[PDB]
């Protein structure tokens, strides 16, 4: 990093750092030199123990955060680093051992940490030796504060300690529903936006009502992000990093105006965002990263969404646009596995045999729970990714993740115990219970694909490979070893529980399927034993 360097805000880090934005397009957080932001070192606060919240808790922070913010965010700023400390002798830092960039920082002529230090929202470092590294601006800091303490200002104050009361709603369902009405009736409300969890997700401060509540953007469908919960792993959805950044970039920390339509399940509000005139769910539409939901077609922005959908279609860009480790051994270590879906286009879902009796009493406990308090037909608007119950065709209840929303009649669920797929209305969906999700017990269906056979390109081929995959083994324990991974799912190899015959290779025996070859030499034998029977067929 360079001495000297013109860039701009895009977060202020509480009172005495802020998050740049360089012009090679890295970000770097800068602390303000020769200043401490107001802090509670060495005062009891037992009264706020696991519930203090520094922002509206420290004597000053929220002054000196709102000041920084309103004259900073989005600006661009002129920097010059005094001095770096390897580590941080703040009590509270993450990590332990925490580097501080110091730097002197102006905008307009205006010192910034001077400013701070003559509000008394900041206080001047004082040092013992005059070799210490210190602030290029030192004797303006001074200054700044003989003025404060002279105007009695922020730290420097003998006035009563201003204190600051802000209620939280996020995520809250029972406390959302007791704010919906009212916030819907207050039409276009101020906030500023303090945290973005994604693209179309953010955390907002409303100071009208000195509350905090969650807010998702009404009328789109933004890519979601990775997942690796236990027996769900797998990367985002295209797009969905961009997408966030682009929602970072543009509204974190800005003062915004939100109509509140509805809210979800999750206790998160459903409206609109505006920023500096403009509509956040179309911009974000407009730029390829995210599509129209048929939530908008009802609503006076569906023309403008409509309009920006079709210019980023056009472009076909963004949300529109393998070997393995050789190994000595081959692996060869089969496990019992209940066979229980298999698809068109010849993969198939089992579940660990081990672990039967524990989805078994996972299901009784839910099914149990639900019966006692069942779900309300039609009051569930399934969000994509989300996670629910569903209820199958034997009508009982069973865990689900929805994958598609064609519209509340339709909605796609893949159900994540068992592996098959199904489009439902939304009255047969329901919300799942932190105590029956993934965070107990692992969704138990696993995908998987035979190893050194080709899956047929013609219909025809394929139907018949899987129908005869079926008719073996759905609804069946088998054997199965893992033999490799893939840039899908993992390849194995499978066999019957009495003959220990290899299903696959019997695929290629009767001619249903060619072999697909391998080039590591782990499978140096398999590969010529597939071959042969290829060549028999």
């Amino acid at each position: 990093m360079d001495k000297q360097f013109v860039a701009k805000v895009m977060q202020v880090l509480n009172a005495d750092a802020i998050v740049v934005k360089l012009n090679s397009g890295d970000y770097k957080t800068i602390h303000l030199s020769s200043i401490r932001p107001p802090r509670l070192e060495g005062e009891n606060t037992q009264d706020k123990n696991k519930k203090l919240r520094p922002l509206y808790d420290i004597p000053y922070m929220f002054e000196a955060r709102e000041f920084l913010r309103k004259k900073l965010i989005g600006k661009k700023v002129n920097v010059t680093v005094d001095y770096i400390r390897p580590a941080s002798p703040a009590t509270e830092t993450v990590p332990a051992f925490s580097e501080r960039t110091c730097a002197t920082v102006t905008i307009g002529g205006i010192n910034i940490a001077e400013a701070l230090v003559s509000k008394g929202l900041a206080t001047v470092i004082r040092y013992r030796q005059d070799d210490d590294q210190r602030s290029s601006h030192y004797d303006e800091l001074l200054a700044a504060e003989a003025r404060a303490i002279k105007n009695g200002k922020g730290l420097h104050s003998k006035k009563e300690v201003p204190i600051h009361r802000v209620a939280d709603i996020s995520g809250d369902t029972q406390k959302a529903k007791q704010f919906l009405p009212f916030l819907q009736r207050a039409g276009r409300s101020e906030a500023v936006v303090e945290y973005v969890f994604s693209g179309s997700r953010l955390k907002l401060y409303l100071p009208k009502e000195t509350c905090l509540i969650t807010f998702l953007l009404a009328g789109i469908e933004c890519p979601r992000g990775a997942r690796n919960l236990p027996g769900l792993v797998q990367e985002g959805e295209p797009f969905s990093e961009e997408a966030t950044l682009f929602t970072k970039e543009l509204v974190l920390q800005r003062e915004v105006e939100v109509e509140v339509e509805s809210m979800d399940k999750a206790g998160n509000f459903i409206g609109w965002l505006h920023i500096d005139g403009a509509n956040l769910s179309v911009l974000l539409v407009e730029h390829a990263l995210s599509k129209v939901h048929f939530t908008a077609e009802r609503s006076s922005y569906y023309k403008s969404l409509l309009s920006a959908e079709e210019a980023a279609k056009q472009k076909k860009e963004k949300v529109w646009a393998m070997p393995v480790l050789e190994e000595k051994e081959r692996s060869a270590s089969y496990k019992p596995v209940f066979v229980t879906e298999i698809t068109d286009d010849l993969h198939f879902y089992v579940q660990d045999v081990e672990t039967g009796t524990q989805l078994e009493k996972l299901m009784e406990n839910m099914r149990n729970d639900i019966a006692s308090h069942p779900p309300v037909e039609g009051s569930y608007a399934p969000r994509r990714g989300e996670f629910c119950i569903a209820k199958f065709v034997d009508g009982e209840w069973y865990r689900a993740r929805v994958e598609k929303v064609e519209s509340p009649a339709k909605i796609h669920v893949f159900y994540i115990d068992y592996g098959n797929r199904e489009v439902l209305p939304s009255t047969r969906l329901g919300t799942l219970s932190p105590a029956f999700s993934t965070r107990v017990l692992p969704a138990q269906a696993t995908e998987y694909a035979f190893a050194f056979i080709q899956v047929p390109q013609d219909d025809d081929a394929r139907t018949d490979a899987v129908d005869s995959v079926v008719r073996d083994i759905q609804n069946t324990q088998c054997l199965l070893n893992v033999e490799h991974l893939s840039a899908g799912c993992p390849h194995v190899t499978l066999q019957f529980a009495d003959s220990k015959g290899d299903v696959g290779l019997g695929l290629v025996k009767e001619g249903l399927v060619m072999v697909e070859v391998r080039k590591e030499k782990q499978f140096q034998k398999v590969i010529t034993e597939y071959l042969n029977a290829q060549e028999s067929a």
